[PDB]
């Protein structure tokens, strides 16, 4: 009867706490300033569910800074005790016994938000929500501090300027319009408006909106600089493709270029783009070190699984190794690649699209789908020629093998070597 | 009979489509708010425009995720249904049947700028007029509401104010007079300037006043990041030449460093950024492999291409191979480079300018466009002497190979080393 | 009888002597213009305390540009003279003789601020703070000055309009009903807000409020723009953090990744970047050379310092040389790796965390910390095999080393290999 | 008889032409606006400055894009017509034939800012004085409308509410008391502040008033977006100090690294820190090849050219030779490095400071300005041991070189090293 700390349960009863602290710290300074029945009744149900919280706390997993796991509850008492609690325990005190403040240690219950701030996190766009909903509870504080200034010092403050423009001079302005101009003030206040409507007139209300200006502007500042932060690095991400295409661009220009082999290279870049993004998968492919590093070659090690018999006795290390030296290119059709004569040092195989290789205006070699063509290995050690030049049908996604990388690696298996030795077949050996 | 997508008529017939859209999103609230004839003739114009545009996306062709290309009306139907019709579809709907609200559905046309919004996005000052129209788009909505809540508040708010001010006290002011200031108290509070000639007075313009300012603060702030943004691209790759200036410099201040060798060093560094721009060729080479690597290189490949007969005979692998391995220094007239008896293992050429190598007070090997001059090669294997001293009378914009290199490569080539060694010019041997 | 300028009784005595300009240079312009006695108190125990400073500044030790280190008083009269003392005397000059404006040279006591600038900075908050102490200090002195100019101009300038706001028309508004304006005023044109109480109406007022805008706006862009870089970099460190872990991600999500291995990935992951927070720890090691390049590979030079008796007898260079070549894995227990048949090339050590080698369901080598294993060296001169393959009952935090640095090593040493020789012990065998 | 258009004289004369221009373009609109003898005085003599300007600009030489120097009058005519000609002609046409509006073409001589702006900005700090100045002109020019506009409508403006606060009704205000609170609601407009004393009122002022809005808001957050760029880059210098400083402090502290050596290291940081300010020299040097690369290299080689006899008779390659390989170990006094029976590899040389080596206490070599000891070479072959420790009790700075390049480069030669083996010296050969 254990209930485990990531378990998504966690997270639908931490959404219900967090809405419910929402729900009282809106609800406790409005009631302080303007003011059974429905207070009392849901005032009780907070202080039920918040206990109910802090007992199932008692019960959660945790992790430790040293122990990445730890369960039972003989651990989690001293944990729990000496820490945190000292802040949650006066959250959950009802009693009866006006003198309203008292109620002000509901406001600690916010600080439950920022011990579960990480979480939230992993959203990026859940930064703008909360950002605004922060600001909003700012503005309402201010506004209740701005009511209770006005109500204190009121026994020519705004309060009777107020009455004097929507009239009702004095009776005098109601509940709901004394609290929708003292938010309007607040926000005009923070936003750096100043509309004029309603402004400060005596000393201490002036010395309160120097306040309210100060901490506005050092808010909304780093708050909206946040925002342009978020914003611009997922713009950003588009606008360093951007730069990389007019990088490109330049490059072109500045080199004359003409167009028919400019036009190859331009659409090389937008397809390559298309799979690679512009990230490169070798700096986290080095990341990773020995089986790691074959683990991602392991996504890409389905081509020959299905197209070769031998293939399947490889076992864990040796299809590793033999994974992390294909090399793959690509070329959408109407890019011409090396032919005979050459060197032919690679060994060229195939991995998406279809080859139609033409020897003199014949066609030989037609393997669309992890295919096995090429070159004889061990009785050339020369870079000979081949039927003919390669040809661009459909998509020249193909994956290439060095000469010397696998003869040395078809070398360093004594027995697996031997194994693949005596099943060397060939779809097609094109001489 | 079928139009291809990137065909440039799609173009101008999308900047018609767009500023038809324009038309109706600026024009359709102004109507719904201050309001045969011209209006229902434009309506009509804009339906069977729009009609016309709808069957036309029908013939037109399209780019699938999987499929790069497809055509034909087969294929368009089951694409183009099941998809953005459901919002195009309601847009053009004519009836007759006030009740002027339906007209809203217009609205929808707008998201036709989002679905083509990356085709406008190659260019860079578009940008800056595209976030002005919408700015000024949004204050002419909110302008809209703003004239809307004030006509149905009113059967003291801020018209009476308007009515007051400019002297038409109630007739009333003109519709013109009711419409800028409007507009005008929307940009002063999108703005955050707060003139104060008019200002909220009851309780719902106060709350439309504070969504007002949320909106427009959010909407201001995120928009002039933005600029900021292009702005600061555009003057930060100047920027970052001034950076690399600034280094080179606190580089020289902090190594003292001579007039006389300095003012080479620096001069090198402003004709070297002339012509590089600090952008490293290499790295966008090394994007580029096997004969997408030497594309690039072929660039530079016209210079013996005229200046040797044999040199005609290469094939197009050993023109790429031949043209990979070769170098380029700049060096306007004023820089001296090495010389005799130290390592001649570079076999220099010429690229541009000219060269004039002095013997002694001698001048010999006055050649100036992509001319081979030199040492012998398989008879000294040993860095011996040259006849003179490197001089430099117009820029030393040169050719230069490696004796390693050249040799090996040299060594490489079966037949066309034989064809090569069969005509091995020079036009002037300098021992 | 001297004292250090890096001594910690400095760090104290400065800030009392920053306390005490900033006393100053806040009081003397509110004396200036708004004005035995406490006053004329505390002006001679500044005037005592910043003599009793100078007459120690001729005491404390200094650092010259040239000579890291110099003392005794020879030295220090020749450099603090001709020096900054021609700001300093002036400023501790008693006189009694209104006249007020000669205390205006005790402003020049706040250069004292800017030439210890740097001390304070190594903190990264108290930029803020700071920040904020200046903006104020702004503010107080344009207020001061506004206030000295209303004065001077009234002999229907603000302060008309200020005595009919707050009723005391004119006896006249108190001090404080005149200073709080004017600060206020002051605030609400830097920051840009303009409520409308106070407003410029002669033709000086208006020239002096629009150098103030032009003041504050360029000050408070500049100081929120620094606060808004002081903000990003603190969040930035965990947003390049959430930018690695895009990276993944996107990574993972186009080329699927199924979860049997995406888990071990990720976990790898974040426990790896638990320890290395993405810092590459050999950058900063290749800052370092030769034996500071090896001091940091001694912090994890502790392992076979207590299991290995013979390696007690290395001296500083070899064990320099040993520490430099081990390599650590990380491995929580979830992840397996190489086994018997395939490359046993390194030879397998631990750090931490413990081993539990299964060779066919038999546990061998149950080795926790820093124990030395593996396979015989000179005797195979093959990749051979092993007993079973590794197991991960806890983190898999080991060691390893290379069979040929290994070897290479060991035939280095003359000395030190033969007494490595003379005892060749492993704690547990594995063939 | 010809001027260098690079010549310091053009510096102070194009100074003196922007003054003019700045005084022309600020005093037209106003003199346009509000209003023999000064002005036509002024008139004619910037009439007659800018026709010698323009005869004086047919002698300066110029750059073309392709020749880099040209001169002489033959070509400075056709170049400078059919281009810039046509903006300058007209601006100096003096007639006499009120109708004062054909001075605006004056304003076109403010593009002749625009064509020498690169040259005004390789001082960085003037990017902000440049920027205030045309903000301010901005502002000028907006009063300069706001103030027409009025005067054009007023034949319940602005004007008539300004006569009523600073009272003079109506006569009526005088010229600076009409001209001072234009350019105040001027900047009040574009600072987004809007104190409320004049406001527009009309419906053409409304309209200028949203055009001044939108072009000042664009205008301001440009520039101060371009003003943050500039004081952030400053600023970010030691910020990127900054943050080296605190990676090196957090790898410290997740490392421990207890004081005794973490002391050593810190010092370490801040002293190489002195010297090479976080700029990695091996960049820029790469960035210049062949004798460019040892041209930085001659700046650290003036060690050993008045300590060795033989050293005077290299020749310009070979001191490069023998300059490129020289390696700089900076430790000050504190720092312990390699000692006897470890790798005697590299041969140390000293740069700076004093070298007391000590063997077995016991001082010897007591060198300390670009001296030569070490080790023999020929005869090793074999990592031998010295007399004893290294000792630090100066600066460390001292130079190294490595035993098989050192033996390379002595190999190297043919003649060279026949004349240094001709007088191997060595100050002191410590066995």
């Amino acid at each position: 009867w254990t209930i485990l700390h990531y378990s998504p349960f966690k997270a639908v009863w931490d959404w219900l706490i967090l809405l419910l602290v929402i729900y009282t710290a809106v609800f406790t300074p409005y009631s302080a300033a303007f003011l059974c029945q429905p207070l009392a009744v849901v005032d009780l149900i907070v202080d039920i569910m918040f206990i109910v919280d802090i007992l199932i706390n008692f019960r959660t997993t945790y992790v430790n800074a040293n122990e990445e796991v730890v369960s039972h509850p003989g651990r989690i008492a001293v944990h729990y005790f000496k820490g945190w609690f000292l802040i949650d325990m006066v959250a959950a005190i009802p009693f009866d016994l006006l003198i309203g403040l008292l109620k002000t240690a509901r406001l600690l219950r916010l600080v439950r938000v920022a011990r579960k701030l990480d979480r939230y996190s992993e959203y990026g766009a859940a930064v703008l929500f909360l950002l605004m909903c922060t600001f909003a509870l700012i503005a309402h504080w201010l506004a209740c501090i701005w009511y209770a200034i006005g109500n204190m010092e009121q026994p020519i403050g705004w309060l009777h300027n107020l009455g004097d423009q929507i009239g009702k001079p004095y009776g005098g302005p109601s509940i709901k319009d004394k609290y929708v101009t003292a938010l309007y003030f607040t926000f005009s206040s923070l936003t750096s408006v100043g509309f004029g409507n309603v402004s400060p007139n005596t000393n201490s209300e002036k010395i309160f909106s120097i306040c309210v200006m100060l901490i506005g502007s050092l808010m909304y500042a780093s708050i909206f600089g946040n925002v342009s932060a978020i914003i611009q690095r997922l713009y950003s991400g588009t606008a360093r493709y951007h730069t990389q295409m007019l990088r490109v661009r330049e490059f072109i220009r500045f080199h004359q270029i003409p167009n028919p082999l400019r036009q190859r290279l331009e659409e090389y870049f937008q397809h390559a783009w298309s799979y690679t993004n512009g990230i490169d998968m070798n700096a986290v492919l080095k990341g990773f070190p020995e089986c790691l590093q074959a683990d991602i070659c392991l996504h890409l090690n389905r081509s020959l699984l299905q197209h070769c018999k031998p293939f399947r006795g490889a076992t864990k290390g040796c299809l590793r190794a033999l994974a992390m030296k294909f090399k793959t290119t690509h070329a959408p059709p109407g890019d011409t690649l090396v032919h005979a004569g050459d060197l032919l040092t690679a060994l060229y195989f195939i991995s998406r699209g279809s080859i139609e290789i033409l020897r003199g205006d014949v066609v030989v070699a037609i393997l669309g789908k992890n295919d096995i063509f090429g070159e004889p290995l061990n009785l050339y050690a020369r870079p000979g020629k081949s039927n003919g030049d390669v040809r661009a049908l459909t998509y020249c996604d193909l994956h290439k093998i060095h000469r010397d990388d696998l003869l040395e690696v078809l070398d360093m298996y004594p027995e697996f070597s031997d194994h693949f030795w005596s099943s060397l077949e060939i779809t097609f050996n094109l001489r």
